[PDB]
């Protein structure tokens, strides 16, 4: 009958990255209040069940202690609004997050219901609501993976801290893909494995997590780092999502030649903008990705299909 009316079930969350406001009063960016109110919109019209932190949370050197008062300045007091209230936040850091103490970002999780870092790098399992599909992410530290990028001149993290720690997270990560038997699998980090602008492809992931995404059937790898916007998709078809415009728009496209040819799909980074973020939904049939300004407007929209896997 014409008036049965029947949902597409999804799973739905906003990606956002490089958000971490500033270190001097109030503490707060211009862009980074135009986007949290613009996430609190997406929130209430097209729904969310998470959001999805993607690093270099409070700028420029992370908190001190767990009772920092940048994350009521930066977090708590600027996503306020009461559709974001409740909804939880799934977190990992960037480089910035490692010049301070991190595991203040981490024991943060236990004062603030709404913020969950359990650890450096963890799973995620979710349910597609009211079906049999299911969902992974595999949160990174990118920065314990291949070095912070501000101990070097290049600022292109050329080596970890320590190799043994580095390993041992390299060897969870494949120890998880190959086990992993839901339907979906995400993996997010900081750095970008391929990104056309200021910092660039990631050497250390391009040569150590790229051959993974194939192997096992990744469907997309989320990230920030570079201020902008940007999609691409390789050969394998494996979808890479970048939202760093939370705080800042860099427009550099200083590095669109080490990219191969073919993958990048979309880029937004004009300085004019307030930035923007990433809407996700997963439904049965594929993931969908609405790339989101600040303003409002819809700038790019693909879909990745549902794959069989190995
Ligand atoms: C890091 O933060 C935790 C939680 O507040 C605190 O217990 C610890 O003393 C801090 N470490 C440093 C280096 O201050
Ligand atoms: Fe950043
Ligand atoms: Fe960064």
């Amino acid at each position: 009958e014409a008036e049965a009316e029947f949902a597409t079930p999804a799973l739905r969350f906003v990606a956002v990255g490089d958000w971490g406001g500033v270190p001097n009063a109030p503490f707060h960016t211009a862009r980074e209040m135009a986007n949290a109110k613009e996430i609190a919109r997406t929130v209430q019209i097209l729904g969310a069940d998470f959001i999805l932190s993607l690093g270099d949370n409070f700028y420029f050197t992370g908190v001190q202690d767990i009772n920092d008062k940048r994350f009521q300045e930066t977090f708590e007091d600027v996503f306020s609004d009461r559709s974001l209230r409740k909804v939880p936040w799934y977190v990992l850091a960037g480089n910035h997050d490692h010049l301070g103490n991190v595991s203040a970002q981490i024991a943060y999780s236990k004062i603030s219901k709404r913020w969950n870092f359990p650890s450096p790098f963890y799973r995620l399992h979710f349910k597609i609501p009211q079906t049999n599909v299911s969902v992974a992410i595999f949160m990174l530290d990118t920065v314990t993976l291949c070095g912070n990028s501000d101990d070097f001149l290049s600022q292109q993290p050329e080596r970890p801290r320590d190799v043994k720690l580095a390993r041992t997270q390299l060897s969870w990560l494949k120890k998880q893909l190959a086990a992993a038997r839901e339907d979906y699998v995400l993996v997010a980090g900081h750095y970008p494995v391929w990104s056309i602008a200021e910092h660039g492809p990631t050497h250390c992931l391009v040569k150590q997590l790229r051959p993974l995404l194939a192997t096992y059937g990744v469907t997309a790898y989320l990230c920030g780092h570079d201020h902008n916007l940007q999609y691409l998709q390789d050969e394998n078809g494996v979808g890479y999502v970048l939202s760093g415009a939370g705080n800042f728009m860099d427009p550099s496209k200083r590095h669109q030649r080490k990219v191969p040819n073919g993958y990048l799909r979309f880029h937004y980074g004009t300085e004019d903008s307030l930035g923007g973020f990433a809407y996700v939904e997963i439904s049965s049939k594929e993931m969908t990705v609405t790339y989101i300004e600040a303003s409002g407007k819809s700038l790019f929209k693909t879909r990745l299909p549902r794959r069989a896997r190995p």
